[PDB]
């Protein structure tokens, strides 16, 4: 009855995989035509598409209808200048002139403008939908912010296109302190994806930032997140990693729809409870720490990380140290201090937001 609950549930899950990779196979269309659209324009010449990720992290546990597309683009030589002591929001300046760089259309004084990007990346997607006489693909003229841009394929599926500027360069130094996996996944291993590239993110906290982005990173750890090299690539080692943030992700689904009304909720995320899980894969680097059989103990170790957090107002982000995602200022008081008291009633009554 303890983690058979949870086993059912996960069972569950599997049923929408069909609907949810038929789902995708509609927007890839759609995302890949856009994107030849945009290789057409001189200053969106090295845009790209990053196959990062919940879809490609293999945790899609629902919402058929929603998917989130990511788009890189080659930034070279780039400058970056810390908004504030805000360590994660940072201006885009260039290490060589606007001549040189294709993006100088952009540029706001020696800085680059994600309001003027974001304004002609728009505008190149919304005229390609125009121009193409297809009822099904539409987009929904929204408040602003990124993703900017958000897509209605067929009247059902709603996708959010974000933009990501790619810097080859060496990680910024606020992430100096983060990626805690050296007893977990190696320090070889930290050393090599620090040495990968690094995204950033149009996003306001004076609206000319832009947030650092590791969603490759996250990826590539989830798809190869154990100590064990051969990590669930045979039947004595099917950890339950994977599990354990599918879980999280639904518990906060479920909650968030439970209360769609008095929306205290609307402010947590699941990229809030795929942090906490990274966090608890910090706590616990060893795949015997991730064993099947104690599906239920490393479920309710998950659960109990995320209510330390919400009482200490206190989830730093995974790769900056210093960025508290839920601090008074992002997410209020209130809304964690409820949150709190639905996953204490909800792990005290074997999880009936599962339940059918
Ligand atoms: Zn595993």
């Amino acid at each position: 009855m303890g983690a058979s609950k949870l086993r059912a549930v996960l069972e569950k899950l599997k049923l929408s995989r069909d609907d949810i990779s038929t789902a995708a196979g509609m927007v890839k269309g759609v995302v890949d035509h856009l994107l030849l659209r945009l290789k057409c324009d001189s200053a969106f010449r090295g845009v790209g598409l990053l196959n990062t990720g919940s879809y490609y992290e293999h945790v899609k546990i629902s919402a058929p209808n929603e998917f989130d597309v990511m788009f890189k683009l080659e930034v070279p030589r780039i400058q970056l200048e810390e908004y504030s002591n805000t360590r994660a929001y940072y201006f885009v300046k260039f290490k060589r002139n606007p001549k040189e760089n294709p993006l100088s259309q952009f540029l706001e004084g020696e800085i680059l403008s994600a309001s003027k990007m974001l304004s002609k990346f728009r505008k190149i997607i919304k005229e390609e939908i125009n121009d193409i006489k297809d009822t099904d693909v539409i987009m929904k003229r929204k408040r602003g912010g990124s993703p900017a841009v958000t897509l209605l394929i067929s009247e059902k599926i709603s996708v959010d296109i974000t933009l990501a500027l790619e810097s080859k360069s060496s990680w910024p130094a606020s992430t100096q302190e983060g990626l805690r996996i050296q007893n977990w996944l190696s320090a070889k291993v930290r050393k090599q994806l620090r040495l990968k590239p690094f995204y950033l993110v149009p996003k306001h906290a004076q609206e000319e930032t832009w947030r650092l982005s590791f969603s490759h990173i996250e990826k590539e750890i989830l798809n190869n997140h154990g100590k064990s090299k051969t990590c669930c690539e045979n039947k004595e080692e099917k950890c339950c990693r994977k599990d354990c943030l599918k879980l999280m992700k639904y518990l906060l689904e479920q909650l968030k729809e439970r209360f769609k009304d008095k929306k205290h909720l609307d402010k947590f995320s699941s990229y809030h409870v795929k942090t906490a899980f990274f966090h608890v894969c910090t706590q616990n680097p060893q795949d015997s720490q991730w064993d099947r059989k104690d599906l239920g103990l490393c479920f309710d170790n998950c659960v109990t990380y995320f209510l330390q957090c919400l009482r200490t107002e206190k989830l730093e982000n995974y790769f900056i140290p210093e960025f508290n995602l839920f601090s008074s200022n992002l997410i209020d008081k209130r809304s964690k201090e409820f949150l709190t008291k639905q996953i204490e009633y909800e792990r005290n009554n074997e999880f009936p937001v599962f339940d059918e």
